[PDB]
């Protein structure tokens, strides 16, 4: 019983962080094999931030430009080059904690943990989900561009974000591990927002479903609804869409509680338009939409209480 | 900016979680040194069950690799078994009692294997509101201080309620617990008070003052008004610990008092303080702190 925020250990991606120094500006990297990825804004100074010229920045700097600190040791960077918003440094040592991995790009609505570092130095775990604005609700302070999102479903690190940067709202934008942002962002200090937000529908039925498992069916209600009277009433509280895939998804968890995803589309209709009235669900006191139906599979007991 | 549950780096513990079987029940120890650490209940008058157990009845698992049991021993509700290899990955730790308030990461284990880290509390009433399904004994509640990791929790058992009760490293339980199979429930619980202080302060650093209110109370009215809510009475101790945050914002800790009595009192009127409607508990003043400073391990 429970049901709590819970990141992967992080271990397997603490023995892969790295300090990456270039002049001033100093930031953390990802060490792989004989290889160290970093934000490729590592080459910019604050007054290059406005509109860098990274190939300009980029083919003025050597190899040994480049300082790479993993632990008490200084890595040799034997070579150099850019793929998209990220640099990837070739070091003279593979890093012989290398763990099981894979680079992949995620979409809007899935969950990842969060290794937050500093110096090349792992200070906090934290679970959060990629925004359907392409943002994240981080906790991330100067220093801390490069830490790394990830998986791992069962020994196999599945890395999907690395920080960039901080937007004016408080909110972070970055890049999946081949240096493509998430989002309409640059890696440039221009005029840029967040665009308008909106709740994770597909997770907030899957995290019903968590709270019927644990034994709460205090918001259900006797009524159905249509998906298309779903999904006009749903964009009236700046719901996400609820498509047909995500019904797909869901079959699993309406099989083992005996709820239709349909019928409980109808008790988010109803919470929406009633609030809590005092109460909470799975100790919250608003609709949780951090938890992806795969992640409530993985947490909550398969016997339905 | 951004402020959320942060547990610790769970590397230095995930290098320690080992199986430990004996007969049909499997849970999850602590290799350390060599000795693995774990509940008590796996054999089952513990003393008589002990004596009937060979050193070959527990088989300890670490990763893919059997560890040979040479020795065994109870330390009140923990089971200490000597193996034959120390484990090259022991870092420095201390076994470390904590007061309830305070907050530690939890490393859910089953079967040796780590499956998740979280960040929780040592409620007022001794348990925890985990997550931890049958399997997850064994598993432990940690703190890192620079590179010293300080065990303060193993899982034992699941009360009625769903919350959690379990011991300090040394086998004494947090709490009025038995590890055994009888009535037992958790008494009522009390909102950390110190906790919520510090979280309001947390959303003050974040740009959050909406509920800043020009005035103050006295610690006695304050604490008159706290025991009405199921709120723990505020000590001298709690408003010192408060005192850097109190400089950092400019918000004297009775004036930031003042805005949870109104917040208690009159409550948040469809508004959130750092994306949540209820008054968040389970971040210590030192929490706070080092999240709103990047403390690296
Ligand atoms: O957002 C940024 N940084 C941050 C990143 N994450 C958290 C932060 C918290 C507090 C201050 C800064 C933070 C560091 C680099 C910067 C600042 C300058 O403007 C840009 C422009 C583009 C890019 Cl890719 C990065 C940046
Ligand atoms: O509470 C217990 N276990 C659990 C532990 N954490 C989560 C759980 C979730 C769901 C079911 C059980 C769970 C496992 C062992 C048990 C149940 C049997 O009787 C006892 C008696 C004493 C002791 Cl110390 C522990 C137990
Ligand atoms: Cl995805």
């Amino acid at each position: 019983s429970g049901f709590r925020k819970m990141a992967f250990p992080s271990g397997k991606v603490e023995g892969c962080m790295v300090q990456v120094t270039c002049g001033t500006t100093t930031l953390n990297g990802l060490w792989l094999d004989d290889v160290v990825y970093c934000p490729r804004h590592v080459i910019c100074t604050s007054e290059d931030m406005l509109n860098p010229n990274y190939e300009d920045l980029l083919i003025r700097k050597s190899n040994h430009n480049f300082l790479v600190q993993a632990g008490n040791v200084q890595l040799r960077v034997i070579g150099h080059s850019m793929q998209n918003c990220v640099l990837k440094l070739k070091v003279d040592t593979a890093n012989p904690k290398t763990p099981k991995y894979k680079f992949v790009r995620i979409q809007p609505g899935q969950t990842f943990s969060v290794l937050a570092c500093y110096n090349g130095s792992p200070s906090g775990v934290y679970q959060c989900a990629m925004r359907p604005n392409f943002t994240i609700k981080g906790s991330f302070l100067n220093g801390s561009c490069g830490s790394v999102g990830f998986n791992i479903d069962y020994d196999c690190v599945s890395f999907c974000y690395m920080h960039h940067m901080e937007l004016p709202t408080g909110v972070h934008a970055g890049t999946d591990l081949e240096g493509n942002f998430y989002g309409p962002f640059v890696d440039r200090q221009t005029a840029q927002a967040a665009g308008t937000d909106t709740t994770i529908t597909v997770n907030v039925l899957a995290w019903l479903y968590a709270a019927v498992i644990n034994g709460d069916r205090w918001f259900l209600n006797r009524f159905t609804t249509t998906l298309n009277d779903f999904n006009l009433v749903a964009m009236k509280y700046n719901y996400e869409p609820l498509t047909q895939d995500h019904v797909d998804i869901l079959g699993p968890l309406s099989a083992q509680t005996g709820i239709a995803v349909l019928d409980m589309c109808a008790s988010l209709k109803e919470l929406l338009q009633n609030g809590m009235n005092g109460r909470t669900i799975l100790g919250s006191a608003l609709l949780e939409d951090e938890f992806t139906p795969f992640d409530v599979v993985r947490q909550c007991s398969g016997v339905t209480f």
